[PDB]
């Protein structure tokens, strides 16, 4: 199942489509100067591309420690980057109350991995009935995913993403299983599964040549997207460059059965 | 270090603590009932007690299993419990406007293992003074607990009670490393620590209840986290006599 | 299934059995003294005894890799003439089966090894009690594969032994909930545990806790190794304390 | 660092190599008819190939399955194979005594993952001279491979071929590690690495065996390892991608 996203389709037989950003919003101009950088990249490489940031900090270094800009100045300066750029956006939410009004504005909605059991923001994500991006817990196995496709389902969505950040191996380590995509286009209806290569990085070309290695391990599965939460040289460029080689051979080949 | 809860030494060299109770807060009369009978067996073994209930379940089976009373009913019948049977309580907040009224009247708070890292959450329940128990995350080192109770410090609270609840061990299983018990206790300053055994889990669940609660208990722990029906109720006194038992003879002998 | 070893009785509802001694044989003056020490401490203590050695360490490096056969079984045959204890050792290769058993009372299935058919049969063919190592890489409800082998190749004399299972990369964990599984589906054979190869990835104090905790779930024995690794002058203070938990698990009823 | 084998150039930057056959073998008339199924395949595709057989099997499910006709016929079968096809065999070995008169006839021999820490087979097998495939347990973390590479090449052999089987992942199930090649890689010296896909396994059995098989190969890898229509159809996919990884230069540094 495709989900369009204004001009942009979305499925695991589609081009595929970067999401990408940063990780916390800060100020509007180091935004709109690191989303002219993946603009400008994607648009010439030819590559459909989803702006993403959270405007909120959770989990806090410290105490005391930078927050973010907060939702209400968030959202300005997401409202700005849709104007300026005309892309689609994506963004986390936490709360309940705070699904209404980001849905207004940004395209996609985020369910964050450590909340993807609660309920309630399920609930009210759903009610928006916009476009979900499902972050599937490092805890939870790829079977487990058609049990929140559910609950979405039964609250009146079906727009859903699910997103691969991978797996707790022992203690402060990931893996992630390439077979896992594939259990979950099998057990959920085939929505669109995209790939976070950055967030199952625990842990040549040192870690640059680890993200490639990864993430074209993963996008040789067959997937709908790829999501980045960063990675004179030009990294980002020579990086999609291959990914873009992969992905277009993968998806001129025939499914099987 | 020790806590006092009301009249209870809570500690790693103490008698252990039962935490138990039920799920879901969902009525007063049950809930009374069910109190009722913790109350009397732990009585009878001389087994310190708190009653356990959630007033507003966090993840449920289904978008519209019930979720509780709810924060005002629930509320209430913690106090009932306390004006009835004497004991202290505890329950869990997911929210930090939720943290004031919950510590007026729950003498612990917990932290949703899944809200661990949740600063803002953090900081609303330091700010209560109360005590706290942390729910360790399945994906989180026994190491990185240290985090965690630093975040508490810097916020002005020391009173905190470390509780294991597995870890997660390929897909769906979890295994309880026995080792995190003394990890947790040399990198967080011998603070409590207590062992969730209904959550690490999943005569069958009986038999493993009990085998995975000895084991640990053995490891000389502040306190043992259950809830019942999940254990069944009527067979609490059998297993708190081995429990006790085991605790008993753990703690008579000085640390080695 | 109780399991007798000439005197004692080896199960999961008697007093804990003790399979102790060092990694690896490396002189008779050595082995003879550690052995003297273990078998005074576990006298006194009243604690069933096992001697435990390898004559050869097979995955090493390349030089000690110990004493190596014939000289080990040697140091074997004088341990059970001076103490009259019996012994336990490691076999790595068919061949060595049938000799290694006319002497060392129980011979063990080392966990890399438990997969290797022709080892499995040479050593079944023995007619000797079996210890088997369980793999880091085997979950306790496969264990029952490899007991089905031994008796398939007609020896039921096993004994089963945790020794942790792989978490991640290069560190183990001991399932508590193992022992049970393995007690359900494999007969009620004895169960021990492997403390020392469990540990592998303060020392003392760690290896306490992990022992205590094991023996709390009800077991046959425990299986461990010092050097002069527990500290050996803390053997008996060690043993002391495992004993006491031993003592009050097995004077409590079951179900 | 690349291996010739007779005629095939075996390394992580070559055109991937096959390895694959039958579990034991049973007779030459059986044996025949199965290589010669993969050398038709393979031979239609360009793809470079070794055949694969136990003639002595000590792992297997049973006590009494057939571990094979042994090694006085099996390496006459395996000479028959040689002959017949114009192409490298490899098979394994579980004795010391047994490597020097394998390795009189088959290409490569290969060290079971069970006894991949037996320093004494270690040795025999590296004092052969033949070409090596190490296979990696499934305990064993990549960073760990380079010790059993460094008593190899004590014993006076490098010609060591890594082979990937997945990694413990709980209870029962594998999962393979994509990063770990690179990790054996790095560590090892470049070592040809191939990734066995069978083992590392337990649409269907062939629409995953097709996705994780794809997914190792996207990493940039020797070979392809193969255990227990169909066959082409899985090839023309693993080429596909192969063709395109190899023929793009590494990450400019
Ligand atoms: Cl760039
Ligand atoms: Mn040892
Ligand atoms: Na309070
Ligand atoms: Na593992």
């Amino acid at each position: 199942m495709d989900i369009k996203i204004n001009d942009i389709t979305l499925g695991n037989n589609s081009p595929f489509v970067l999401f990408g950003g940063i990780c916390v919003l800060e100020s509007l101009d180091s935004t709109l100067q690191t989303c002219a950088h993946y603009v400008e990249v994607t648009r010439k490489l030819g590559i459909p591309y989803i702006f993403k940031a959270s405007f909120d900090k959770a989990n806090r270094s410290s105490i005391h420690s930078y927050r973010g800009v907060g939702l209400e100045e968030g959202l300005k300066i997401f409202e700005k980057v849709k104007a300026e750029f005309g892309i689609p956006v994506i963004t986390d939410v936490h709360e309940p109350h705070q699904c209404q009004p980001v849905a207004e504005v940004c395209d996609v909605i985020q369910l964050p991995a450590f909340l993807a059991r609660q309920t309630d923001l399920v609930v009210a994500m759903a009610k928006t009935g916009n476009v979900v991006n499902i972050k599937k817990p490092q805890f939870l196995s790829p079977s487990q995913m058609k049990n929140i496709v559910e609950k979405f389902h039964e609250a009146g969505n079906g727009k859903l993403i699910l997103c691969e950040r991978g797996s707790s191996f022992g203690y402060d380590n990931l893996v992630v299983d390439m077979l896992g995509f594939g259990v979950m286009k099998q057990t959920c209806g085939n929505l669109p599964v995209i790939f976070d290569v950055t967030h199952s990085l625990q842990t040549s070309g040192g870690r640059r040549a680890q993200a490639l290695d990864l993430a074209l391990a993963g996008m040789a599965t067959r997937l709908a997207g790829l999501f980045l939460e960063s990675h004179p040289l030009h990294l980002l460029e020579d990086f999609l460059i291959r990914i873009k080689a992969l992905d277009d051979l993968i998806k001129s080949q025939p499914i099987l059965t």
